[PDB]
């Protein structure tokens, strides 16, 4: 359901909607989700990041929040990079549940800077970064997860930040005619296989395309049954229809 | 070339030019090839049928045949029920490589007859027969068959016809055996003309081009689309999917208000 499949066509919709908008204001309304209020092209937006642990997303909404009385520490340091920055970049990682929103802004010397505002959707944890552009540092987080001798990363302010790790499975979104090709000429395209074989693809979606496979074969399979004669040669014989009447045919044919 | 879905095209035309015609002339230039001249809305035509092993077929020509000296006595038999027939029927067995041909005519005390004219382009066992439509009789057939030990039919005069040994015929199966099909079956060529009826190795290496080319169109046709929020029975999707549950939304941000709305309070 919010899968990678529909988180592609979320990002679309954002960075239209918001690409080279400016973040207005920055709230907290929910212990592990993030409201934004954005003005882009003279239209006011809000913006919700949600890393709840059932229901985490990414998406434009109507809903007005209540917010804190007071800032936490993570929405302080978020406001002093994104309070009136210019929103530069909106993307999906692969087909992958993460976005990843560039800014640039000024700090209070005047100087150009950069950050970058990530929502990470995974299987078993959900979190919200913002990270330094230039030296790839997390300036904040929504969910600290303490240093620990020899674990795969520190999510804490200080930190580098490392990203989830990907998987085996191709982009659906980007792959080559050629290597779709084989896939799609060899594999059984159950949707199970096609959660698999392509990343991103819940189970919903996954059983939709393995229908719309077969479907559209249907459908291609009754015009070739169903069309109109059309004589024609082959290279070593002759066709009823591509591969004046078929009898002039078979006449020019057998000579 | 000449498969089941090749007649499938000529015998719509030979039906729509020859039906009601009547048969003018019968003759035999070669062994195995029969050819009719029939007038059919005031124009004259001229019908071949083949039972040659490799050239089978059934065709409207433009050619002209030097016909033999004397009839033999198939075309003799042909002649006493086809000399002035009328054309009633014009019909392919399901999509199988058989045509069938009901004709009428009066004997020689004016009493009305009836009789099928019979092409089984079949390769080597490929022939051509003429049946009593009442009795099912062979009245006459191009390549006489005797009997043996290992024949499944005797084709001679006198013997009752026997249609040689017949899959599913691809015009007319229904939709919920071919979606079924496309959804588990192997499409190669060989399978489709292993699951389907009347396809030649050309055309089924056409149909297996098509279906492997449909699927692929699909596929970018899926992951390239116009967004188009929709919920479903237990969530939600960015197109509409089968188990699509009410109507569409202007974008995903009224989709997922809506969604989530009372999800928790």
């Amino acid at each position: 359901s919010f899968d990678g499949f529909f988180l592609h066509h979320i990002v679309e919709e954002l960075r239209s909607e918001l690409v080279n908008g400016r973040i207005q204001k920055i709230n907290q309304p929910f212990e592990q989700e993030l409201v934004l209020q954005i003005r882009s092209n003279r239209q006011s937006h809000r913006l919700l990041l949600s890393a709840h642990p059932v229901f985490g997303r990414i998406q434009l909404t109507q809903t007005t929040f209540e917010n804190p009385a007071q800032p936490s520490t993570f929405i302080m340091v978020l406001r002093k990079y994104l309070q009136g920055a210019l929103i530069e970049s909106i993307e999906q990682v692969e087909n992958d549940r993460i976005v990843e929103i560039t800014v640039s802004n000024k700090n209070e010397i005047g100087d150009h800077i950069q950050a970058t505002l990530i929502i990470e959707i995974m299987g078993k944890h959900s979190n919200i970064l913002l990270v330094d552009k230039s030296s790839h540092k997390i300036l904040e987080v929504i969910k600290h997860v303490g240093f620990s001798q020899n674990s795969y990363r520190t999510l804490l302010p200080g930190s580098t930040y490392i990203a989830p790790p990907s998987t085996e499975s191709l982009n659906p979104f980007t792959i080559k005619d050629e290597k779709l090709f084989e896939i799609l000429q060899t594999q059984e395209l159950t949707a199970k296989n096609l959660q698999s074989l392509f990343q991103g693809l819940g189970r919903d979606t996954a059983n939709e395309l393995e229908r719309i496979l077969v479907s559209e074969k249907l459908s291609a399979f009754r015009n070739f049954f169903n069309q109109e004669t059309k004589p024609c040669l082959t290279e070593t014989s002759f066709s009823p229809v591509p591969f004046a009447n078929l009898s002039d045919l078979l006449d020019t044919y057998y000579k």
